[PDB]
């Protein structure tokens, strides 16, 4: 089932163990996390993502991206029935295949 935007309030970036709680939100132009405390916003266009890997994490799975640029990005704490719908997501807008690792 298709969708344009997926939302979701309550996963976390990883960085270093530290786990920064926020907002992730999928369009079909990208991604924009924003961290809750600190309100640090990170755009990533749907252009600029070379990889996309779905893994088991800490809490839950998560997702680990890759940029044309290098930066790495990790958004954790999702349910392993997320799957479908990222999946679907990456494959339709992001022309990009999640690797189930």
């Amino acid at each position: 089932p298709m969708a344009e935007t997926l939302e979701f309030n309550d996963v976390y970036q990883e960085v270093k163990g530290s786990m920064n709680d926020g907002r992730l939100r999928l369009s079909r132009q990208g991604i924009i996390f924003k961290n809750s405390k600190t309100g640090k916003v990170d755009n990533i266009q749907a252009g600029e993502l070379t990889e996309g890997i779905w893994r088991r994490v800490a809490l839950g799975h998560g997702l680990k991206l890759l940029t044309k640029n290098g930066h790495v990005y990790k958004y954790d704490g999702f349910r392993e029935s997320e799957f479908e719908k990222l999946s679907d997501f990456f494959k339709t807008h992001y022309r990009l295949e999640l690797m189930e690792k």
